[PDB]
């Protein structure tokens, strides 16, 4: 977390993770849109000439604060046909909740997998363990003929009993679901005093 003493506003990243094509963006366009105009910031797209990262702020209204600090969210995801594995270690910088994002499709479940091995990787490669970091699943795309039973999503996925989602996230079926859950997890962790504090002059 970033937490600013000017703004009182203690500032959390949640980095939306998982394969290509596999529903990241609708989950962030959908909440984008479900969210009051008066607490969000634009939705932000930066571009190479290849990868991308898209990504938005707001600070919710029904949070109460946490010894004074109102809390602001910022989800953040690489869209899209990753080009460069340096874009996905990049994007889980200073991340305080994961979602991971599963296309439920047969057709993608080994890409799930690859993406699952990356993300406990890049994580690790900054210092970062997932099996200690609030992380929440979402099985998207339940909606399709050929998505996989939730079953065979766990069997593949899921051997620690991570919090799971059933998603459709175009109609928004488990999109607020699934913030809601890493969003609880990332409070509860700040409200205990977890975590390494580090205390900055800058
Ligand atoms: N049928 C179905 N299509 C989906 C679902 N979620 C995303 N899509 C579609 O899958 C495509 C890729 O989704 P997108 O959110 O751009 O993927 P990203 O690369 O992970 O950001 C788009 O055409 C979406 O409309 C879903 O739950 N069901």
């Amino acid at each position: 977390s970033f937490i600013n003493y000017s703004s009182r506003e203690i500032n959390c990243k949640i980095v939306y993770y998982g394969p290509g094509l596999c529903g990241k963006t609708t989950n962030l366009q959908y909440i984008y849109n479900k969210t009051a105009a008066e607490t969000k910031g634009k939705l932000i797209s930066l571009s190479t000439e290849t990868d991308r990262t898209l990504f938005f702020d707001f600070l919710p209204l029904s949070l109460g604060e946490i010894r004074g600090f109102k809390t602001r969210f910022h989800l953040y995801t690489v869209p899209g046909q990753v080009f460069y594995d340096a874009s996905r270690k990049l994007i889980l910088k200073g991340v305080d909740g994961v979602v991971f994002v599963a296309d439920s499709q047969i057709e993608r479940m080994e890409a799930n997998m690859e993406s699952l091995e990356n993300l406990r990787i890049n994580l690790a490669e900054q210092g970062y363990d997932l099996n200690k970091i609030p992380y929440v699943i979402q099985y998207n795309k339940r909606d399709l003929p050929n998505a996989v039973t939730v079953e065979e999503m766990r069997k593949a996925l899921n051997h620690r009993n991570i919090p799971e989602y059933q998603a459709v996230a175009p109609t928004g079926v488990g999109v607020f679901d699934t913030l809601k859950a890493v969003a609880k997890l990332v409070l509860t962790e700040l409200k205990k005093g977890g975590g390494s504090h580090h205390h900055h002059h800058h």
